[PDB]
């Protein structure tokens, strides 16, 4: 139903939250909550591991079958899955690992894929276990996504740091 509730609203079509994207999946059930994916989607840490585990592993259960027939994706590419009983459907965005070294320019490659749905719960991409500047991935959001974003940030402080930079 994508009832979102208690977004600070950045720009027309940027809002964040201070809040566990599991929570607010279970709150907002919304059409598309995208997932933090690596390329072969293991979904074992960080965001990924929450949702799965929030799926009881029907989310990996799922991605097992997909990878099986079709093959690991790209860094900054995107699959549509089934998003079990916390979305419609899952989009499972790869960032780079710039911890692993990958291009940190992959990062806009990846907020692209937001492009193509109307409204989504999303966590930052590339942020936490992938080693991106926080900071740096909400702006990439912020010039690339042109379709309605809602980021949930599980981290007060972190939270709090993001928005300070943006608004200054
Ligand atoms: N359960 C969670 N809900 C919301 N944000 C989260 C959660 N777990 C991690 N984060 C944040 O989501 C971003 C991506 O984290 P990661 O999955 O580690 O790449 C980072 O900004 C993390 O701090």
């Amino acid at each position: 139903v994508n009832s979102f509730s208690g977004y600070l609203k950045l720009t027309d079509n940027v809002y964040i939250k201070n809040a566990d994207i599991v929570e607010e999946a279970k709150k907002v059930k919304p059409t598309v909550v995208v997932n933090a994916a690596n390329v072969y989607l293991k979904h074992g840490g960080g965001v990924a591991g929450a949702l799965n585990k929030a799926t009881n592993n029907a989310m990996q259960v799922e991605s097992d079958d997909y990878i099986a027939t079709n093959g690991p994706l790209k860094v900054g590419g995107s699959c549509v899955l089934s998003g079990h009983n916390l979305a419609k459907h899952c989009l499972h965005v790869v960032g780079p690992n710039v911890n692993k070294g990958e291009d940190i320019q992959l990062l806009k490659s990846a907020y692209e894929n937001f492009n193509q749905h109307e409204v989504l719960l999303a966590p930052l991409l590339s942020a936490g276990i992938f080693g991106a500047d926080p900071i740096h991935s909400l702006r990439v959001c912020v010039d690339t996504v042109r379709t309605n974003v809602y980021l949930a940030v599980f981290d007060k402080n972190l939270y709090d740091k993001l928005v300070s930079s943006f608004l200054e």
